[PDB]
């Protein structure tokens, strides 16, 4: 599993469950092509988005639909979604974890790249 | 000044100086149209992007060119940029500050929204 997404809720101190996540890849014509998507599990995690052979070098965008999450909890949010745009680089055997921590008016995101 | 941007560097403990910032507004046809741009000052701040009259209700995107910033320091960072997408003035006109804290493999952003 070369690409994982983990989403946390900073208000409730819990995994952010049932959050929609969309992944896009930049095509040579500078357009976002849909690549993978899913909803976070009860652990706030989304696995199995792609395979090693499909996950090639390129520019990727991970979109986290935070607005619908906060609305379902009855909280007025600021952002439309959280976006994370990065370059996947094949230097060696690498796995990418995109982690996001969510509050109604703020979010943080980090990339953990391991073997 | 209804829209300000402030950018900090978490590695050096300083304002992030000379960072390019681009603001887009979602147009009628679902396309992102250019709205304003600038560079952060020696204080890490960017003011004067727009006026109250031109900053109407809409969906806005603030793109902070973090990659160019880290590269100029010799760091190959993870993100291409930091993007912040939000609806503005949906409840009437407000003053927005978009703040971002940058590290090579991480960033955080928060909005401070005040009523004049
Ligand atoms: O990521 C991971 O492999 C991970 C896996 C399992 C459980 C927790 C984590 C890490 N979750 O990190 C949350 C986060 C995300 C973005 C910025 C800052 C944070 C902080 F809360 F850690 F500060
Ligand atoms: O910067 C400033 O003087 C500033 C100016 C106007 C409004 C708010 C602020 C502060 N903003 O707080 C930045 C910060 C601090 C600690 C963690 C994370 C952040 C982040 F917002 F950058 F993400």
């Amino acid at each position: 599993c070369p690409l994982m997404v983990k989403v946390l809720d900073a208000v409730r101190g819990s995994p952010a469950i049932n959050v929609a996540v969309h992944v896009f890849r930049k095509a040579a014509d500078d357009t976002w092509e849909p690549f993978a998507s899913g909803k976070t599990s009860e652990s706030g995690e989304l696995h199995g988005l792609t395979t090693e052979e499909e996950f090639v070098e390129g520019i990727y965008k991970v979109e986290i639909d935070t607005k619908s999450y906060w609305k379902a909890l009855g909280i007025s949010p600021f952002h439309e979604h959280a976006e994370v745009v990065f370059t996947a680089n094949d230097s060696g055997p690498r796995r990418y974890t995109i982690a996001a921590l969510l509050s109604p008016y703020s979010y943080s995101t980090t990339a953990v790249v391991t073997n």
